[PDB]
């Protein structure tokens, strides 16, 4: 007669875990044990550096916000003990040593210039400051690019325009962003020389950087004589328009690299958290891959990867960051004379005479 | 392999293949151009893929000497065809020129202030504008226009669900459609009537069903308003695909020498009716043209179709269904009088 | 009362639909050997039981 | 300008024997294995397996799965195996048999009180679809109602056996015949086939129930065999279809056997997917209930393991349809069967040829 409906739970309560440098953004982890099997290497992920390669697509990435998941974000913000996590979530601008860093912050003057006239801007960038958060910059500007408005205090609004790239890249999946030089009078992908912080530093650095991307067709075989040249696309290849947002792209995708370096960087002071969770090998392998975006860009993490390679992806917390502190102390480690670049059915890898030193495929734009 | 019905025709250009094994004429029919037609209605992710790729001259086409309307409809050009073109609701064609305006070179789809109109070139240049396009002079499209702000928000949904609203016993309620598409032009007021919900796909576990997501007050409207957010013109163009729909039956009804040498495709109506599920819960006549085949049984032939359109045409409502009811049951529209189910159709795939 | 399934393995989403897979008890098609009226007497005189 | 485009993929799906009703499988890559390491599962024949404990199967769709089922079972066309899956008779040679329809005819004078006959089991028929009969059966035993032409309706009274079973998950068919003046586990004296013809043998036939716990993390003692019970130790009663049940099982068994025939004329299909040596494999993995009941699903067994556990579609046809042709191909007089460690295993000694473990039902 009277029926009223209530839900139910979806348990997988067996599959225990626990959470790793929560004060972190990027290298907020999340570890999980081995459930369906038996065998006790602990799996690890890294969730927020999931988020935010998949944002590389803001539109695809943001659509399902712009409806129904108008959460209590005022109660998140405005609670007292805030989250850096949280608050770079929602680009607001964070004062930690940790997480800002004040080098390459002509970008992020840039970036507030170009929409600070139509966005309130002084809680993601606040004016004159050098320190600065990279996470909270690259929210924001994916977040606009994605015809969000923010709100300074509570929520972004679905109100702003929505950028031309940001729609254009709703038939694509796959990106592999890639440095590119002028060498032989000719365009040729090359070894990333350059730092992001030198590109940020020097904006006019970022024009070298190129990316393409491909979509994900539900036919087999691909390559047949060579399906990415109608299947993809590059992004200098775009036609120029004064609404399409290149440049803010490009710098998303430096800051985003940035806010990795400076995370690595200040894991080498996570002493007693590395010495503890010294047990988590899975660390070294899982940041191989999600951060496999990235490599092509910065020499430092490209050498940090190659090091990652070499000796079998163990690595815990401790045994990679002491080598970053290594790498970023002592600058270059190993010579890449004798290694050279190639691609090969779509594949960004390095090659010392036939041996394949390390070798990407590009992340996936979900 | 296969072959093509009613050449002439846009959404029943039916697809036809010798699939089957009770016969040689045991065949299975597609429906070009209606997939299509129902997948625009999240023009963003429709068109997504277009905006950096082939484009085409149709200017050929002008100039052949029997030139064919299917791509005319595509590329949102005026066809001079008396079969596909319709007078009814043209004032829906006036009012969309006049509020998308002189941002666009509308002539070329809808002359200023003819009383006759193809709706089909009304639809497919409302949702590429709102997509973000611009149709040139030259008959091809350029993408360096605004972007709509309900289109970039259909990327997140899959499934749509049209049906019609009334103001029952004070409160808003889900009802039979009272009114036919053709009059929902004509009062364009009238279409604030209208509703949709809209799905996600959830998993399965050998259930092909899908989500619809939020059955409660999440559907188009409760959507806050904005001058870009055109639920508006999503609505005209969902009337405009209806109409279009109408009037190629009635042209098929028209078209009895052609249907009555081809009334051997028993697979021709079956198909039809479950690519066509969305236009049911808006429409009296499509309603009962569902009704009838589904009682039927399936199975219908293209001269059976003509006849029963026709009758339906002619003789306005055919059949009483004040004694059955409406409900909404798993995220599907079902018509049930007693217990049993009259009429049941899922949401269709945007994309 | 409101029944619901302990849905398929998944390791994080909290939801399976949980608003679909559920079903109620005033909602269950009526049968003479459906204990339903019985089966609410039984859940109150637990409750009697347990105030007892 | 600078750059070029590089990159793309095309990532998609695929299965196989969609004609089929236990040997459908999807064909699907490893997604740790970039290269073509194809993997293979069969739905059906894990639903037919699970549905041994039918209450424990069919308990959600009481409820929940209520769906449209008319339309599905009004195609020009209409597949096979959702129609079977719903108990309904059809004309196909390839997936129905003559051998057993006594036993069919029996079920059918079982349950004519409640089951309409023709759309089930047309009467008199020569041939039938065992298939239909083990769903139906099972479904009838749940406490559903067919009909002709519609989903069933959940009405009909709850078997016994069907409340019983649901306690227990895993179980373990096997045969016997009197022996030293005691009963005692034999392998295989009839076929499946030649079992249902004669039904007054599958008073022969029992089967092994046994629990599922979880909650303790120590192996299994030997009170793994108090826990467990068998099929004619229970109480004795009107209601309980122990004989309905041997009936389900021998059916489904006959089904598999005769669609096994069938497939020997994928001979094309086979060939283009050559590769899946893995086939064989998934079949003897979820193949364990069955081969204790039957000579030829015994050979079959033997000569997978023989051949390594891996082959092929058409290796798995051809040498099926060796087995049928020769007929017994080894004497199986020097092994002998043993109840090791509750797996069913029969060895030539100290060398085990095949080796079973108990199937999970619900």
């Amino acid at each position: 007669d009277n029926t009223v409906r209530v839900g139910v739970s979806r348990n997988t309560s067996g599959a225990a875990g626990q959470t790793l440098f929560r004060n972190f953004y990027l290298l907020r982890c999340n570890i999980l044990a081995d459930g369906r099997n038996a065998t006790k290497a602990v799996q690890s992920h890294f969730p927020f550096l999931s988020r935010a390669v998949r944002c590389l697509s803001p539109l695809a990435a943001h659509c399902a916000d712009r409806t129904l998941r108008r959460d209590n974000v005022k109660q998140i913000l405005t609670r007292e003990l805030p989250f850096s996590s949280d608050l770079i979530n929602y680009a607001h601008h964070v004062n930690s040593s940790s997480l800002t860093t004040s080098q390459g912050v002509e970008a992020a003057r840039l970036v507030a210039q170009v929409y600070g006239e139509q966005v309130p801007f002084d809680h993601i960038y606040p004016t004159g400051s050098a320190t600065y958060c990279p996470g909270a910059i690259a929210n924001a500007i994916s977040r606009i690019m994605a015809g969000f408005v923010p709100r300074e205090g509570d929520d972004f609004a679905p109100s702003g325009p929505i950028d031309y790239l940001a729609a254009d890249l709703i038939a694509y999946k796959f990106v592999l962003p890639y440095m590119l030089d002028m060498v032989d009078g000719r365009p040729q992908i090359v070894l990333p020389s350059h730092t992001v912080e030198e590109m940020l530093t020097n904006t006019s650095l970022l024009n070298s950087i190129d990316a393409s991307f491909g979509i994900e067709a539900r036919s087999d075989q691909r390559m047949t004589r060579d399906a990415a040249e109608m299947s993809s696309r590059s992004l200098n290849e775009l036609e120029d328009h004064d609404q399409r947002g290149r440049m803010p792209w490009k710098i998303m995708l430096g800051m985003m690299a940035a806010q990795l370096k400076v995370e690595l960087d200040a894991l080498a002071d996570e002493r007693t958290e590395s010495q503890a969770n010294a047990h988590v090998t899975s660390f070294g392998s899982r940041l191989f891959n999600q951060m496999s975006a990235f490599v092509t860009i910065d020499h430092e993490l490209m050498e940090l990867a190659l090091l990652i390679k070499e000796q079998g992806f163990a690595m815990n917390p401790g045994q990679i960051a002491s080598k970053w502190s290594l790498i970023r102390r002592s600058g270059p480690t190993r010579p890449l004379s004798g290694a050279r670049l190639e691609i090969r059915n779509g594949n960004w890898m390095i090659r010392e005479g036939d041996q394949t030193l390390l070798s990407v495929s590009p992340a996936r734009m979900a």
